[PDB]
């Protein structure tokens, strides 16, 4: 403890240039971060000197100090030293800005994968773009959504480390010149790529992997010419905000090309400097593509093999196929990347030529087998020419990889059988399944220390490594003291989150109330509108007769929206209006409060997840591939309600469908409704409560100033409904009534909570990473 | 020594994240810089907790590590430790990038002033803009000038330190609102100002002052909106390249306003947090304005006193006058700032109103004394309305300060008597004289260690503090061994610089040759064209008859030009053409070489100054205010030739006019020639050598490809000559012949060198800072 205090004081003195009489809390935080980095740096150095290379455009890391101290096993001594110094740890932690470099589940899964590979001892690297601005910081002004820039690097970064040695040139634009010896790509602008190294420690395993982020620079080759160096740096400037939607901008194509080029050149440099010549490259380099975003890594690797290395074309394509593995995350038609040919030709002419060459070879190979198939010729191509010609990047990832994945069992089946039937039937073993997972360290040990300690008191500490040990908690279903203590830790977390909520939102929180939380990105397919309709329903139920007993229920809905997405903004406005009406009704009192959680992120989830009682995953069945939020909920002692979709099917299989509240129509029923013809007015006319709620929304009950504030939402619900909000309202209300009736009995509620806890060990990210290593990457 | 090795190794381990088997030389340099910063940080902290506040737009610092180790007195132990590690110190030093934040003499004088205030123990601060790009890096391509961006911060900065605590808001644009209580300036854009602290150690005195640089940021209040945050950061981006010329851009006005606003608010914050209420402000804050660049500090201080503090107008103006002191650096009519009223009104409406108010009060005060003077009413105003109305910022600095200065005795006399006669006769004691100086530490102890050690062996080490002890070297004029050893150290420095030159320029350097150097910014008034004409003259002299004896003379001319200044670029082209012709003549051999020094800066001057034999300061008399280059030359054992101008008059007074080679027409003779009517053709027709040189230039002798390459230079020399190049050629040639004849005798040359060395103690910056403190700032 004395050594850590001396190190902290020395870092305050020399590194910060400060004394105890002037240092702010930010300086103390920086000193603590520097001393924990000094604690990890020796093993980081030792680890730096087959390998996996994970290539994502997003890494939703969050906050580092607490996770690093948990993974290093230095919490007791550090907390004791901070106490003896005379400081609090909560404000020091709150000083740190989150690395909000991911939009949502994809980047969060990438970060969990990095933590799992570090914990399992694998030799892996992370690769991405060092965005100076994350998603954004969200604030509610006049009940609306306003976005402000997220400057997470203004005050410094005590974790990353620039590497001047490994700066690489990335070329843009130009022309193709044909010569006898190779193909020449010339007249190109050069953009520099500067790497920054962020450690990724493993839990108690002496392994510190690396997260390398590429920072754009300018070549040094007049004032306006100096002010135009920002255009080269305009890539790596700001993370794009779309969660699933695909824009099609010339920017973010430069970002994709920049990251894939820099990463491929860095790995090739690392391989050439090894003892290993390119016939062993697929045996030493496995490149995992998170989504269709790093799809240009296939033609770029082809360009390096065929032009810079002048390898034979056939061998180069063989090595590229043996090196790449593909993972699919979305199925939504508007969520699929299709870059127009003209934009790529302007930006990447050599890559467009390589894409045409790969397409021609693949089409000839397919037409050899199927002389009769003419429509298959158009279907299986890498180019779509219905209007303007566009490049199906998913097809390019398919043909260029030796594996293809889905994020869930249902999603894997859909992509293999429905989405990519033509590719799958020819290559049956290529298409596989890997169900997502969440790291126990960040989401149980860091997120919920009380529940983690309670579990460790029963089944030991071995569950951290392998989450499947949670099944040993089934032996404690008979005991009642354990259920009481479980409810007690839930109530303690609820009290802490209520302390947060009261100060932050100026609303009094009933502490015995059920915490009903729905945190996710605001999408139409995620159906926050159904939750809004339900809260208006139970508000009207309270208004009808206050004599009847009601369940004390706190409703929390928090998530960001795309800045250009109007309907999500309208849904946020409706949530804020309903919260304003319901919170300020004397008749309701402490029966129904609606809080719109603000600036939802990893750090905020580390506080709202361990206090949740009911989880809302009510997306339309067949529209969600897989979400990791419900896994965190199920891990942190929360009962889940929702549809049979995404990871909900796996959770219902693992714990039992009777231990979850499953409502709504299934995928087959959704398809049957689509075939029959969906009309929302018929559902509207046949329900009194739903009709009352919709009429109140339309009649300006929540918008006294503008009578037509929610006409957009009303028209979307009635005449252009796409995700069947009305067709699931009846089942949603019935299951919410069942939830309320079950909450009245602590015994049954705690029994189902224990059943969900003991059956969530499957959804660890260690399991997913082991499947990835032993079935795709072929490492260890 | 062992402690320093351990500290270096520990900094390599933790700070750099590197091991000895992979670390480059850059990492070793960073470790050394970090350990010397750790050596200074304790006294920096102790010093941080009346004061002088020096406000410059330029700080031409150069390289820090060597200067810091010299001022800290830690050279022997550091060199021994670096040797025992197994490294060289020269490449580690060459790793560091110069802080080229100054265009020329002004920023260099500012840096010397900071070093002198630190050395003298004063409580002073530096204030300026943290430019990400300096002047530029200069390279010669095809004999022409090309500019590349100077990215001195790409790989880090082991000296500065950001201060998040002292971020301040700077407001731009807006409108003026008139109310009963004060004046309101509203509808303004906010630009953040983030300070960075760079230490300024004093020589062996336990005083480490601060250099605070303001970095522009953006307020956090959509992709394009994120890409437009660079416009706010476009100030503090790049240093403007003009040396004396005034552009008149909307940018660099935002820079001036930004720096003055941030500095004034910071100092006011520091004063309010002290034990001292505003009646004591002039007794505790002295703000020195380097040039007319921070002229807006007067109306901004008035705005803070009258609006933010609501002090009475009369008291506020009193305090502002008692706080400010002005220093003049230039006299050239095109070098004087005159901001148009419309641009300031668009940018600073409240400041324009304050400027009008000050102007009205001053004009009323003057017209009270002089009812008859009508032309004086127009002359003494702060506004000139010949065409578009412009603000004479020099007048504003005059009226708003309690002192006014010139950089030389002649310059002070000119500004008091000729430039500002009306202001000076009313306020006789306000106008003063302070002659510039150079710090001995950087320019003798760091620049020329051999000469410094030789001097210390004779008159002790006390000369470092007070340079006036150099007069004790007059007792060694009789001895011949001392003169021989002086020539020996000159030859050693010459050998080192020849080792540099041979590798850098692919030219063989005669080591017994005289080093003829002219390093300064390429200006017409600095007359590098006269030197080019002289070198062509002696080349033709060699060509005429190689039998005649010639002096081995190496001619070096190096300096940067303004990117928009065409004539300087043409002069550089002419120098390169003449160098190409002369260097590649077999007849000349080792008699005449011309090297155009590349990328001239502080670090390069630390190598070329201590090897110089003859100094070229041949600016037209009356056009140069004062230069500090000739002071460095005279300090480092070099004989000076030139005109009676700038500091040359003071040097001739201090050492003796017979100990300098003074030629050309004086200021009175220049004025007489101007009155008579200057015609260059008459001088052209009456000289055979000059006519031959000019004909060769015009006849394409140096430009075989383009016969008319130098027609611009020829027309400027003949029909639009402004600085009388031809009228001084005769005297220049005669004095160069005298120099060559004197160089043949080592005894006379060494006698004059010793005389110049012993009479340069006046030009220390300690003398200038003492005069500033005891006559203007009233500190200590
Ligand atoms: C778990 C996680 C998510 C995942 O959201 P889903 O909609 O379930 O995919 C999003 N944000 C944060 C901060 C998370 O921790
Ligand atoms: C001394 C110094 C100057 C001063 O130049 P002058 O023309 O004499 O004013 C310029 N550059 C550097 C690097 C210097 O050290």
């Amino acid at each position: 403890v004395a050594e850590l205090k001396k190190s902290f004081n020395r870092h305050l003195h020399f590194t910060l240039v400060k004394d105890r009489n002037v240092a702010t809390t930010r300086d103390y935080y920086f000193a603590l971060a520097h001393t924990v980095r000094d604690h990890l740096v020796g093993r980081w150095i030792r680890t730096q000197q087959k390998r996996v290379y994970y290539l994502s455009l997003e890494f939703y890391m969050g906050r580092t100090l607490q996770n690093t101290m948990i993974n290093l096993g230095l919490q007791n001594a550090c907390d004791e030293a901070i106490y003896q110094l005379g400081l609090d740890i909560e404000e020091l932690e709150e000083i740190e800005e989150d690395a909000g470099l991911g939009n949502g589940g994809l980047g969060r899964l990438a970060a969990c994968f990095l933590d799992s590979m570090a914990t399992l001892g694998l030799a892996a690297y992370g690769y991405g773009i060092r965005y100076e601005y994350g998603i954004f910081n969200q604030k509610i002004r006049d009940g609306w959504q306003v976005e402000e820039a997220d400057d997470w690097l203004r005050y410094g970064n005590p974790w990353e480390k620039s590497r001047p040695e490994f700066m690489l040139p990335v070329h843009f634009y130009g022309k193709v010149e044909h010569t006898n010896t190779g193909t020449k790509w010339i007249d190109t602008q050069v953009v520099l790529a500067l790497p920054y190294d962020t450690p990724v420690p493993g839990y108690m395993n002496n392994t510190v992997n690396t997260m390398r982020l590429w920072s754009a620079r300018a070549p040094n080759d007049y004032i306006q010419a100096v002010l135009d160096r920002n255009l080269a740096e305009n890539i790596s400037r700001v993370l794009y905000p779309n969660d699933n939607f695909f824009e099609g901008k010339e920017l973010r194509l430069k970002q994709e090309y920049f990251v894939v080029a820099a990463t491929l050149q860095d790995i090739i440099r690392r391989f050439k400097a090894s003892k290993f010549v390119f016939d062993a490259f697929p045996d030493q380099v496995a490149i995992q593509l998170n989504d269709t975003h790093p799809a240009l890594a296939i033609p770029e690797l082809m360009r390096i093999f065929v032009d810079i290395e002048k390898l034979p074309w056939s061998k180069a394509w063989e090595l590229t196929q043996k090196t790449f593995a593909y993972t699919n995350h979305t199925v939504l038609p508007e969520a699929l990347e299709r870059w127009p040919v003209d934009l790529v030709e302007k930006l990447l002419p050599r890559h467009l030529e390589i894409i045409y060459e790969i397409n021609q070879k693949h089409l000839d190979r397919i037409v050899a087998l199927f002389p009769k198939d003419v429509d298959r010729l158009r279907r299986m191509s890498l180019i779509e020419e219905e209007g303007s010609k566009r490049i199906n990047m998913a097809h390019l990832c398919i043909v260029g990889s030796h594996a293809v994945n889905g994020v869930a069992k249902i999603h894997s089946d859909i992509v293999k059988t429905k989405v990519f039937k033509d590719f799958s039937e020819l290559e049956p073993d290529k298409f596989q399944n890997k169900t997502n997972g969440i790291t126990p360290r960040r989401w149980l040990l860091l997120c919920n220390p009380g529940l983690a300690e309670l579990i460790a008191e029963k089944i030991g500490e071995d569950y951290v490594k392998d989450l499947s040990q949670l099944t040993k908690l089934h032996s404690f279903l008979g005991d009642d003291v354990f259920l009481r203590e479980l409810a007690k830790v839930k109530q303690e977390n609820k009290l802490k989150f209520s302390q947060f909520l009261e100060t932050e939102y100026k609303v009094k929180i009933n502490p015995s109330s059920m915490f009903d939380v729905q945190v996710k990105r605001i999408h139409e397919y995620k159906r926050q509108l159904l939750n809004c309709l339900h809260v208006i329903t139970m508000y009207n139920r309270i208004k009808k007769d206050p004599k009847k007993l009601f369940v004390p229920r706190t409703v929390i809905i928090g998530g960001k929206a795309a800045p250009g997405y109007h309907m999500a903004k309208m849904i946020i406005k409706l949530i804020t209006s309903v919260a304003d009406v319901v919170n300020n009704d004397p008749m309701v009192g402490s029966k129904l409060k609606v809080i719109f959680l603000e600036n939802y992120r990893v750090s905020l989830a580390e506080k709202v997840i361990p206090a949740t009682d009911l989880s809302e995953q009510i997306s339309t069945a067949g529209t969600e591939a897989s979400g990791t939020g419900n896994m965190k909920f199920m891990l942190n002692g929360a009962l889940t309600i929702g549809t049979m979709d995404g990871a909900n099917v796996e959770m219902a299989e693992e714990a039992g469908e009777e231990n979850l509240f499953i409502f709504g129509m299934r995928i087959d029923d959704v398809a049957a409704l689509d075939k029959k013809g969906y009309e929302a007015k018929e559902y509207y006319e046949a329900l009194p409560e739903l009709k009352l709620v919709i009429d109140q929304i339309d009649n300006g009950f929540f918008s006294p100033k503008q009578p037509d504030l929610f006409k957009d939402i009303i028209n979307m619900l009635f005449y252009h409904d796409r995700f069947k909000v009305f067709a699931d309202y009846e089942a949603y209300v019935k299951c919410q009534d069942k939830v309320s009736q079950l909450y009245m009995n602590p015994k049954a509620w705690n029994t189902m909570v224990l059943k969900n806890i003991a059956a969530s060990g499957k959804f660890s990210s260690d399991r997913t990473i082991k499947e990835y290593a032993q079935n795709i990457w072929n490492v260890e």
